[PDB]
């Protein structure tokens, strides 16, 4: 049975990459879902005008995905967040997000 | 100093991810290179008419990723691999590949 990659890509204004990946420090819960194993965050290094932040998180199964998404824990996480195109969303550098997700043919850890 | 991702994207004829994907199954040095953590090789899920496959690997540092593109085992490890486009590429399913570059700014492992 394959492991799982979701990845949530987030536009940002530029500059505002390292004050964002600040706020994913703090756990809101993804450590008690069954399946979770590894999350990353990440800055995309290139020269664009808008800054890029990954959030990266890897699991036993898309089941188990799936289940975080359906939980309380994500809906707790994601209280306060906002989109700069939301009607209350004037403070947020985030301008888009999008979801890709990925099955994991091939892992290998040192 | 943080951690390090480097992705390859290899944009895949349909119906090729898995043929290429069993490629990464043999270690071929890489793993020798201090500052090494983890590789990933994962499928795209999508609708697309191409497949396409990600090489993932983690590193200490950006350092030690130039170090292995510099060295012997990288170059031993890609020594037959063609793109279609090559002289004699032709049944290569690997149609182009994209090199991405990533300053990991925070993981946790459950
Ligand atoms: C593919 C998975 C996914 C999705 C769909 C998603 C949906 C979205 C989304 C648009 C719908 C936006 C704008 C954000 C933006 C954020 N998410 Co997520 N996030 C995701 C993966 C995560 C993860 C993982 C965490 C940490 C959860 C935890 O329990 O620690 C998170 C937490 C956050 C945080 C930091 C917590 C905070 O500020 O209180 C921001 C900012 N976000 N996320
Ligand atoms: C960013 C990193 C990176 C780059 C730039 C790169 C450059 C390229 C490239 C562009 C010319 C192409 C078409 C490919 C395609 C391949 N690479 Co890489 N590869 C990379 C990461 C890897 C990794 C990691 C392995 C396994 C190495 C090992 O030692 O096990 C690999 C090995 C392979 C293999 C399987 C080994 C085999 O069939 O013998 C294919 C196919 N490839 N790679
Ligand atoms: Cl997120
Ligand atoms: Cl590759």
């Amino acid at each position: 049975a394959h492991m799982f990659m979701a990845e949530n890509r987030l536009q940002l204004q530029k500059g505002s990459a390292e004050e964002t990946i600040e706020r994913f420090y703090n756990r809101q819960g993804i450590e008690t879902i069954e399946g979770f194993q590894q999350m990353f965050v990440t800055k995309t290094l290139n020269t664009e005008d808008t800054d890029e932040v990954k959030i990266l998180t890897i699991w036993e199964s898309e089941d188990s995905f799936n289940n975080w998404l359906n939980s309380d824990v994500f809906k707790e996480a994601h209280k306060n967040v906002r989109l700069k195109s939301d009607d209350d969303g004037q403070q947020s550098p985030i301008l888009s997000n999008k979801v890709f997700k990925y099955d994991i043919g091939y892992h290998y850890q040192k």
